[PDB]
């Protein structure tokens, strides 16, 4: 015991796998690969074992609170909590999918925003002093933000938005798309980008909370943009490999002890971007 733990959601493929890999290399202590599918998770653990690395495995579907809570119990029992969390897991419908737009909004939101949020609700209390939390968002959240009404821009830029208020903006977007009024209600047209506005802004909220509640515990929490990366979510035409895409999340997960930041930032290519 006293052994440090890092954990990645969505770890069986894509950028998440790559993050697990570099944490296995760079992080002192245990690295937990999580996957909603067991057999996908284990296959990828076997992948990493063939490269000479030793991740641990736990099941996790961020869409299931009982899965998240089982994961929470395991971390308390095995480690007394958590040093590093990376919220990597997410989904995007491709644009030509004929699924009704309101269903794409709702489904994407449920995982990207609401699943991420539940994991932070359950796991943040376990985060240990000198810990790091990394929420993988997207540069598309910036593009979605600027396509919002100025009135929605100001809410989402606010230094004092509360988690409850963000929850209701996220729900509003979904509800508006269903009633066929989101354009008029000032929303942008990317359901996905809106969920990452979700993630980007939760991060800012959560960072403030940690300094309100846990000043001195030297905990750093940030959103990031991994770049355009070649994974099941984008395509073979994307610019970065999964490995290149892991870079900024890994950087934010291993920020040295007692570093003063970045904290509550939106980080792309290891630099702080404007929100
Ligand atoms: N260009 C890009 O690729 C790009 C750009 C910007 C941001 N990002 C962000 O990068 C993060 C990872 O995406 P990726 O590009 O590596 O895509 P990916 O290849 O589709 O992998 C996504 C990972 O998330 C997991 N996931 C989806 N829903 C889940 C759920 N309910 N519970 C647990 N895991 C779930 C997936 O598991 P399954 O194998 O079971 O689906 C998979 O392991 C996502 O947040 C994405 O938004 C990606
Ligand atoms: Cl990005």
């Amino acid at each position: 015991s006293g052994i440090h733990v890092a954990l990645v959601t969505g770890g069986n493929k894509g950028i998440g796998l790559a993050i697990v890999r570099d944490l296995c290399r760079l992080f002192s202590g245990d690295v937990v690969l999580t996957a909603r599918d067991v057999t996908r998770g284990q296959a990828a653990v076997q992948q990493l074992q063939a490269e000479g690395l030793s991740p641990r495995f736990h099941q996790l579907d961020i869409d299931d609170l009982q899965s998240i809570r089982a994961l929470r119990d395991f971390l308390r029992k095995e480690y007394g909590g958590l040093d590093v969390l990376v919220n990597n897991a997410g989904i995007a419908f491709k644009v030509a999918d004929p699924t009704p737009f309101h269903i794409q909004a709702e489904v994407t939101m449920k995982t990207n925003f609401f699943g991420t949020r539940d994991v932070c609700t359950e796991l943040l209390p376990l985060i240990k002093p000198q810990g790091r939390v990394v929420n993988v968002s997207s540069i598309m959240s910036v593009r979605a933000l600027k396509s919002c009404s100025p009135e929605l821009q100001q809410k989402f830029r606010s230094e004092t938005i509360t988690e409850e208020e963000l929850v209701g903006l996220m729900n509003k977007f979904v509800e508006d798309t269903k009633k066929g009024v989101h354009q008029k209600e000032g929303w942008p047209s990317s359901a996905y980008g809106v969920t990452k506005i979700g993630v980007t802004v939760l991060s800012r909220i959560h960072a403030r909370k940690l300094s309100e509640q846990r000043k001195g515990d030297k905990i750093l929490l940030n959103a990031c943009c991994p770049g355009w990366v070649r994974t099941d979510m984008a395509g073979p035409k994307a610019t970065k490999s999964p490995e290149e895409g892991a870079e900024t999340p890994v950087y934010l997960a291993l920020l040295p002890p007692d570093a003063e930041g970045p904290h509550g930032q939106f980080v792309s290519e290891k630099r702080v971007e404007q929100w």
